[PDB]
């Protein structure tokens, strides 16, 4: 037993989801007040990604002597934060199966989650080592973008990207970029619409001219990004569509869903000449191999020492994980996997919870609970809330998000075409990119380009352009993604990779040696968006959702309205304080 190894269709897989379903979509309930209660503990925890987790971790730092069961619907722990596992000329090869990395940790981590990043072993200043940065760059590799026949005219590749992104661990004096009237200059696209884009960045304007620096501020924050490129900078329909999907990896939304403000404090371009004031700077180089599943892996021994041997941030990489060691009897802290909470109820000074697993019904007995599940989850468990709490919990629509791990046998027509790393403005994958380069522990990021290497590749069903709000298109998302067969998934996945690599030799049926596709339908938490909420009322509908009911105490990064580890812990932490 061994999800780490399994490829195909994970993320939330076949099996995860079935009794979560017949719940929200059904109506059915399972109630367990029937049956004997089967165990006792002193806490049990719904949820086993980072924030369950880490209330668990928690709570025994407060409680040592503490009993503690972790329920997961999944059939690995670490919710968002998995690891990946490629088999290819004999040794491994990582890859993150979606919480990605540690973001601006020296500027945006707590006291508390430094304070459990150190009881890990996980030093901060390793990463300015084990992350390869001059790797690809030093190799002659740039950034491109992907313009598609379908929407362009023309297939075309265009190297030398030197647009800033967000979350870049490229040194800007590293990104081997060219101008931008040379980048540009190539875009297939009319004249007219090139000399419209050189001249934003080149000749950047008031486009607001007359409004006052707060009229400004107003102005963008209910304004689009796509908009505002569209009215006031006045970019044709056919120019935008370069900005369409650019902000959907990071953000899970097109340029039609984000507004203008929200660019801006990311870094977009056509705000220079507004004279707005200051709002992207850390390196994003804070990356294990299999990303933040590293964090779970790492709380889970600390947690069942029994699982793994080691300590510190360097064995767990390779650490071998004895899963059968989960849910030991007697053992203090257990995980048990594929399993569904289906009711949470206060009782007699303690919390009693059923669960299902492999379709029967199980009921356990904790003195607190920490309900660590998706927030839109908790009103189908949680018996005791009031139809306020419920509505507003019901209200964090979370963003799906498909991150695909693709094995390739070679990755000469990469190096050939002088790409690391490619942007798709209108196509499914907009963002696909040879793997971070990490040594760390024993594993070596792959080197040599006639051998072996991991692809990643961000897939956001979007639907831009179309008038729905930010929760619609979550939703409308996540129906697409209900209708897809795995076959269909891995049809996106080669065509698109057979026309991006295509001129430089690739052929995906002979080097496409392994893909496994982490679907996360229900993945980044809700967060305010200024175009659709009034965000007096969201801080409202977001504090009361994640009030204490009892002693049942509600975490996620989901309660904090912020898809973040560090949210995720933070939420826990205030959880456990709260019991
Ligand atoms: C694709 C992707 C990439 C990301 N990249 C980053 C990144 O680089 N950096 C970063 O800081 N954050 C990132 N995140 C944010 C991520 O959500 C957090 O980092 C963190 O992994 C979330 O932890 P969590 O415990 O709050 O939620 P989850 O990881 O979602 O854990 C909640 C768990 O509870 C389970 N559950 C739900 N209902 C039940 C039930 N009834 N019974 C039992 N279990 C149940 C869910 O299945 C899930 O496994 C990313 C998220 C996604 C989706
Ligand atoms: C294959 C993975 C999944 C797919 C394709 C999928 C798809 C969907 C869709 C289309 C909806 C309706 C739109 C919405 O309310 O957001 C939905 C809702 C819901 N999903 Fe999923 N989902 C998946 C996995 C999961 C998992 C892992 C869980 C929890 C363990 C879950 C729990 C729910 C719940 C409770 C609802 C109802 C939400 C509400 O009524 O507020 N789903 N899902």
């Amino acid at each position: 037993y061994y999800p780490p190894a399994l490829t195909g269709l994970r993320g939330s897989h076949p099996g995860a989801f079935e009794v979560a379903h017949q719940m929200g979509w059904e109506k059915k309930t399972f109630d367990v007040d029937h049956l004997p209660i089967e165990e006792e503990y002193d806490l049990v925890v719904v949820g086993g990604g980072i924030s369950g987790l880490a209330a668990a971790w928690f709570y025994r730092e407060r409680h040592p002597a503490a009993r503690i069961l972790v329920i997961e619907n999944h059939d690995d722990f670490g919710g968002h934060a998995k690891r990946n596992e490629f088999q290819a000329g004999g040794r491994t090869i990582l890859g993150y199966g979606g919480s990605e990395s540690l973001q601006s940790p020296n500027a945006l981590y707590s006291e508390d989650a430094k304070h459990l990043l150190k009881r890990l072993g996980v030093e901060l200043k390793r990463f300015e080592t084990a992350f390869d940065t001059d790797f690809y760059p030093g190799l002659g590799l740039s950034r491109a973008v992907f313009f598609d026949k379908a929407s362009f005219g023309v297939d075309k590749l265009v190297s030398g990207d030197p647009t800033p992104m967000v979350a870049d661990e490229v040194p800007r004096d590293r990104l081997n970029a060219r101008s931008w009237r040379a980048f540009i200059g190539d875009f297939p696209l009319s004249r007219e619409d090139r000399e419209a884009l050189i001249a934003l960045y080149e000749s950047p304007r008031d486009y607001l001219a007359g409004k006052s620096v707060e009229e400004k501020e107003t102005y963008l924050a209910k304004t689009s990004y796509r908009d505002y490129l569209l009215k006031n900078v006045g970019l044709s329909e056919t120019s935008v569509k370069y900005f369409q999907g650019r902000s959907n990896a990071f953000s899970a939304l097109g340029a039609d869903a984000l507004p203008a403000a929200d660019a801006y404090a990311a870094g977009f371009p056509g705000f220079d000449a507004l004279g707005l004031p200051q709002p992207m700077d850390e390196p994003y180089i804070y990356h294990f191999p299999d990303g933040n599943a590293s964090l779970a892996r790492l709380m889970v021994r600390d947690l069942i020492p029994a699982v793994a041997p080691g300590r510190g941030m360097e064995d767990i990489v390779m650490a071998r994980f004895d899963y059968s060691k989960l849910d030991l009897a007697g053992h203090p802290v257990r995980l048990r996997l594929n399993s569904t909470a289906v009711s949470v109820r206060n009782r007699a000074g303690g919390v009693d919870v059923g669960y299902s697993r492999a379709g029967r019904l199980h009921r356990v007995r904790g003195k607190h609970c920490v309900m660590a599940c998706y927030n839109m989850m908790v009103p189908y468990l949680l018996r005791d809330l009031s139809e306020e709490q419920a509505h507003a919990l019901s209200q964090n629509v979370k963003f799906p998000l498909v991150y695909t791990k693709v094995l390739l046998r070679n990755w000469q027509a990469w190096k050939t075409l002088g790409i690391h790393e490619i942007y798709a403005p209108t196509l499914p994958y907009s963002r696909i990119k040879l793997d971070f380069p990490v040594d760390l522990g024993s594993y070596r990021h792959p080197r040599d380009p006639r051998q072996p290497i991991g692809v990643h590749m961000v897939y956001v069903p979007t639907t831009p352009n179309a008038g729905m709000d930010a929760r619609t298109q979550a939703r409308v998302g996540r129906s697409k993604l209900y209708a897809m067969s795995f076959e269909q998934l891995e049809k996106d996945i080669r065509d698109q990779l057979q026309a991006m690599l295509g001129p430089a030799g690739f052929d995906h049926r002979r080097d496409i040696t392994g893909i496994t596709v982490n679907r996360w339908s229900h993945g980044y938490s809700y967060f305010m968006n200024t175009l659709y909420d009034d965000e007096a009322e969201s801080e409202a509908l977001m504090e009361l959702a994640r009030s204490k009911v009892g002693n049942v105490a509600i975490a996620n990064s989901d309660a904090a309205w912020d898809a973040y580890a560090h949210a995720a812990i933070d939420q826990a932490v205030r959880a456990v304080r709260e019991l």
